[PDB]
C-alpha cells in the first residue's frame, strides 16, 4: 500500500547548534573517565535514520482487531471533553518551545501578547474553514546522549522529530488537550503506564503476577513505531476522539487537524526546503504520545485474541508493553508468542527484538526498566524498579557550554532512588558535588513527562520516602542480576568500582553530617548504608505533607 516517507533530497539540516564535547567535563570527570565513549546523536546521522524508517507499509486487520476496537470506542464514549479557551492553550506552552516563523515566541505566547494571540486567532479560523489544505512541518534530528555501544553497530543515529508551527502547537491543544487528559484511562484503565509511581507500577506488575496461578509474562516493542503508523491507524484514532462527548466546534477543528496534520503532509528542513513527504505519524505533534499508546494497546490486544494469551493482564507506555498472563505450558506459550508477533507485524507493528516467554518477573524488561528484589537487614523481601545504569551515567557526563547534566542527576535520584547505582554512585556524587560548589539549598528542576518541578537537594530524604517509602534507605542485599549489570556498566564508562564509591559515601555522609540541619538528615537517612553500624531511621514528618501527585502522570 503506502510508503511511510517519500524524500526529495535535500539534507536534514541542523536547527540552531550541535554542542562539542569539551576538553575538560569538570563536573563529571571525578564521576568517569570513558568520555569518548558519550556521545549526542546529530544531524549528520539523520539521513542514515531516514533510511531506516522509510518502508512500505501493508496492514491486514481482522475479527480480532475489528472486536478490540468496538470496544475501545464504547469505552471513549463515556469520555465528555471540553475545548480549551485559546488562552488556557497559550499559558501550556513550555518557556522554551520553539518560535514561530511570523515574528513571536514561547515567551510571547504564555504571556498572552496581543501579536500572537491575534495571529493564533485566525490559524484556529482556517482550521476551521479549511479541512483540507496540508499543515506544512518542520523536520529535524533529536539531539540525545548515549553510551557507544559496539556490539549496536558504534553509535545509533539521530531520532527524527517532526513537528508545524507554534501558532498550530497551541490550536491542536485547544482541540485536543482535554482528551490527552481523559482518554487513555477511560480506554485502559489500569493498563494504562503513564499513571504510575516507579513503586506504584511494582506494585501493580506484583498483583498482577500473583494473582495467575501459573504466571507468564513477556513485553513487547515496536521496531520505529511511529514510521509503522499507518494513514488508516491515524484516521482510527480520530474516530477514538470522535466518539466522545464534543462540542461541535472541537469535532470539525479534530477532523481538520487529522486530515491536514495527523495522516501527513509536506516536511520542511530548517532551510525551509522541502524535504520529503510523510504518511506516518509526526512525532511532535500533541497526540504523539496518546495516538502511541491508544494504538499499540488496541492491536497489542488484539494480537493477544489472536494468539489465545488467557487471563492477560497490561501495561503500555507508548509502544512498550508489558502483558502478564496464565501460563499455557512452556511449548504452547512459545507458539502463542510467535502468534502474538505475527498479528502485531499484520497490523504493522513489526518487533524491534522478538519476544520471548518468561517465569521470573526480573527477567522482564519494559519502558527501559524491570523490577528486581532485594532483602533488608531482616531477610524481608522488598520489591523496586531499576534499570540498566548506562544510558543514566552517560547523561549524567554530558556536559557543555550550554548544557548542565546536574538536572539529569536529580532526575535519576528521585526516580531511581532504591537502586544500588543510584544509592551508592549518583547520590555520592552528586551531594559530593554541590557541597563543593556551596550550592546545597538552591533549587533544582525535576524534568518528567513535559513538565518540571522545583526541587531542592535538602529535601530529597522527605521526597524519596513519600515515593519509594522508607525501605529505599535500607536495602542490604541486592540480586545477582543487579550487582552484575551495576559493576558491568561501571566498568564499561570508566567510572570507580563500588568498592570505591563506599569510601567516597563515607566522607561524604561525615561531611553532611558537619553541617547540621537539613543536610545531616541527608547524611544520616541517604549514606546509612555506608556506615557499619546502621542507625535506626524513622519516618520523617515532612514526607506526610508532600504532594508528588503530578510528578509521575501526564
Ligand atoms: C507524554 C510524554 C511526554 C514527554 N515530554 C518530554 C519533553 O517535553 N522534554 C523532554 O526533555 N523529555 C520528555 N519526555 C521524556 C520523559 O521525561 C521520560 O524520559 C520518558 O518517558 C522516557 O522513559 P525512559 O527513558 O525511562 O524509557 P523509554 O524506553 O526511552 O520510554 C518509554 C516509552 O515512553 C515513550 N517516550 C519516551 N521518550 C519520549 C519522549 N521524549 N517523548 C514522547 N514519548 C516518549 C516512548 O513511547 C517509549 O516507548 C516525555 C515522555 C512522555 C511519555
Ligand atoms: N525522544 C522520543 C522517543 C520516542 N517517541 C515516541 O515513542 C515512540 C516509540 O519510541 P521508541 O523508543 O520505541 O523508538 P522507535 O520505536 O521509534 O525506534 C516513537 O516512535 C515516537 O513516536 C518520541 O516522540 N520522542
Ligand atoms: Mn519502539
Ligand atoms: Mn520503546
Amino acid at each position: 500500500s503506502s510508503m511511510s516517507y517519500s524524500w526529495t533530497g535535500a539534507l536534514i539540516t541542523p536547527c540552531g547548534p550541535e554542542e562539542e564535547k569539551l576538553p575538560i567535563n569538570p563536573l563529571s570527570n571525578s564521576l568517569l573517565r570513558y568520555h569518548n565513549k558519550v556521545y549526542c546523536t546529530t544531524s549528520k546521522s539523520a539521513s542514515q535514520r531516514a533510511k531506516k524508517v522509510t518502508f512500505d507499509r501493508t496492514q491486514v486487520l481482522d475479527a480480532h482487531y475489528d472486536s478490540v476496537l468496538k470496544d475501545i470506542k464504547l469505552a471513549a464514549s463515556k469520555v465528555s471533553a471540553r475545548l480549551l479557551t485559546l488562552q488556557q492553550a497559550c499559558q501550556l506552552t513550555p518557556p522554551h518551545s520553539a518560535r514561530s516563523k511570523y515574528g513571536f515566541g514561547a515567551k510571547e505566547v504564555r504571556s498572552l501578547s496581543g501579536r500572537a494571540v491575534n495571529h493564533i486567532k485566525s490559524v484556529w479560523k482556517d482550521l476551521l474553514e479549511d479541512p483540507q489544505t496540508p499543515i506544512p512541518t518542520t523536520i529535524m534530528a533529536k539531539n540525545e546522549v548515549f553510551c557507544v555501544d559496539p556490539a549496536k553497530g558504534g553509535k545509533k543515529p539521530a531520532r527524527l522529530i517532526v513537528y508545524p508551527d507554534l501558532g498550530v502547537r497551541v490550536c491542536e491543544k485547544m482541540a485536543l488537550y482535554d482528551i490527552t487528559q481523559k482518554l487513555p484511562q477511560a480506554v485502559m484503565g489500569a493498563s494504562y503506564g503513564f499513571q504510575y509511581s516507579p513503586a506504584q507500577r511494582v506494585e501493580y506488575l506484583l498483583k498482577a503476577w500473583a494473582e495467575k496461578k501459573d504466571p507468564m509474562g513477556f513485553s513487547y516493542d515496536t521496531r520505529h513505531f511511529d514510521s509503522t503508523v499507518t494513514e488508516r491507524d491515524i484516521r482510527t484514532e480520530e474516530s477514538i476522539y470522535q466518539a466522545c462527548s464534543l462540542p461541535e466546534e472541537a469535532r470539525t477543528a479534530i477532523h481538520s487537524l487529522t486530515e491536514r496534520l495527523y495522516v501527513g503532509g509536506p516536511m520542511f528542513n530548517s532551510k525551509g526546503q522541502t524535504c520529503g513527504y510523510r504518511r506516518c505519524r509526526a512525532s511532535g505533534v500533541l497526540t504523539t504520545s496518546m495516538g502511541n499508546t491508544i494504538t499499540c494497546y488496541v492491536k497489542a490486544l488484539a494480537a493477544c485474541k489472536a494468539a489465545g494469551i488467557v487471563a492477560p493482564t497490561m501495561l503500555v507506555c507508548g509502544d512498550d508493553l508489558i502483558v502478564i498472563s496464565e501460563s499455557q505450558g512452556t511449548e504452547e506459550d512459545e507458539r502463542n508468542l510467535r502468534a502474538f508477533t505475527e498479528a502485531m507485524t499484520r497490523y504493522s507493528a513489526p518487533p524491534g527484538d522478538p519476544p520471548r516467554p518468561e517465569y521470573d518477573l526480573e527477567l522482564i524488561t519494559s519502558c527501559s526498566s524491570n523490577v528486581s528484589v532485594a532483602l533488608g537487614p531482616r531477610g524481608r523481601r522488598r520489591y523496586y524498579l531499576t534499570r540498566d545504569p548506562t544510558t543514566p551515567l552517560a547523561r549524567a557526563a554530558w556536559e557543555t557550554v550550554r548544557h548542565s547534566p546536574i538536572n539529569s542527576w536529580l532526575g535519576n535520584i528521585i526516580q531511581y532512588a532504591p537502586t544500588i547505582w543510584v544509592r551508592m554512585v549518583l547520590m555520592t556524587h552528586f551531594f559530593s558535588i554541590l557541597m563543593v560548589q556551596d550550592t546545597l539549598d538552591q533549587n533544582l528542576n525535576f524534568e518528567m513527562y513535559g513538565s518540571v518541578y522545583s526541587v531542592n537537594p535538602l529535601d530529597l530524604p522527605a521526597i524519596i520516602e513519600r515515593l519509594h517509602g522508607l525501605d529505599a534507605f535500607s536495602m542490604h542485599t541486592y540480586s545477582h542480576h543487579e550487582l552484575t549489570r551495576v559493576a558491568s556498566a561501571l566498568r564499561k564508562l570508566g567510572a570507580p568500582p563500588l568498592r570505591v564509591w563506599k569510601s567516597r559515601a563515607r566522607a561524604v555522609r561525615a561531611s553532611l553530617i558537619s553541617r547540621g540541619g537539613k543536610a545531616a538528615v541527608c547524611g544520616r537517612y541517604l549514606f546509612n548504608w555506608a556506615v557499619k553500624t546502621k542507625l535506626k531511621l524513622t519516618p520523617l514528618p515532612e514526607a506526610r505533607l508532600l504532594d508528588l501527585s503530578s510528578w509521575f502522570t501526564v
